[PDB]
C-alpha cells in the first residue's frame, strides 16, 4: 500500500541489480571500470548481508554501501573478492550515491549510519577502505587517517588507504 519515502536497511541479492546500475553510472562511465560486478555484489550480499546498507527513496535504491571482513592490517589485490569470517575489520568494497541524489547529504548521512551499523557488531574492530585522492579529506570527517598509497591497483587509477578505528 505504500511506497516509504525513506528507508534504511542492510540489502539482500535481490537488490544486486540496483547497485550494478547506480555503479555503471557511478564508476564504470568515469573509469571504465567498478568496485563491483554483478555476481561480485551478490557474493558479498550472499555471504554477509549485515555488512552493507542501503537508503531508499520511494521504493528505489538512491545510496548504498557493500562491505566485507577483512583479517589484514593493509589491503591486498585478493581482499577485493574475499570475505574473512573470523576478521574484524569492515571492508567497504564500495560506496556510491546516485547520480539524481548527490550533494545532499546523503553519503555523509549513509557512511555515519552504516558506522554505527558495524560498529555496533562486537568482531567489527576498525573500518577500511580505499579511494581516490580528492576523497581523502571527506573520509577524515567521519574519523578515518590516511593510511598511504592502497597496494589494490584497478586500471590506471591509484588510491590511498583510509582506516577508521571504530
Ligand atoms: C562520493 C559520494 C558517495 C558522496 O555522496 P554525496 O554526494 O551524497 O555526499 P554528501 O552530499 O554527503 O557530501 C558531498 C561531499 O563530498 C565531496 N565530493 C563528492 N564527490 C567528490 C569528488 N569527485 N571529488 C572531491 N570531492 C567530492 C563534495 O565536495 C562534498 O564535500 P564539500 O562540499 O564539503 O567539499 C558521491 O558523490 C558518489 O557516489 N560519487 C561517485 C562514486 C564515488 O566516487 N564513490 C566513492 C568512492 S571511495 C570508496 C569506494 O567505493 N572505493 C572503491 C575503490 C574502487 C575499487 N574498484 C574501482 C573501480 C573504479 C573506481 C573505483 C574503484
Amino acid at each position: 500500500h505504500t511506497l516509504p519515502a525513506n528507508e534504511f536497511r542492510c540489502l539482500t541479492p535481490e537488490d544486486a541489480a540496483g547497485v550494478f546500475e547506480i555503479e555503471r553510472e557511478a564508476f564504470i562511465s568515469v573509469s571504465g571500470n567498478c568496485p563491483l560486478n554483478l555476481d561480485e555484489v551478490q557474493h558479498f550480499l550472499t555471504l554477509c548481508p549485515e555488512l552493507s546498507l542501503g537508503w531508499f527513496v520511494e521504493g528505489r535504491l538512491v545510496a548504498f554501501i557493500i562491505g566485507s571482513l577483512w583479517d589484514e592490517e593493509r589491503l591486498t589485490q585478493e581482499s577485493l573478492a574475499l570475505h574473512r569470517p573470523r576478521g574484524h575489520s569492515a571492508h567497504l568494497h564500495a560506496l556510491a550515491v546516485h547520480r539524481s541524489f548527490r550533494q545532499q547529504g546523503k553519503g555523509s548521512v549513509l557512511l555515519w549510519r552504516y558506522l554505527h551499523h558495524v560498529g555496533a557488531q562486537p568482531a567489527v574492530r576498525r573500518a577500511v577502505l580505499m579511494c581516490e585522492d580528492a576523497l581523502v579529506p571527506f573520509y577524515q570527517r567521519f574519523g578515518f587517517h590516511p593510511a598511504g598509497p592502497c597496494a589494490i591497483v584497478v586500471g590506471s587509477l591509484t588510491f590511498t588507504e583510509m582506516h577508521c578505528s571504530l
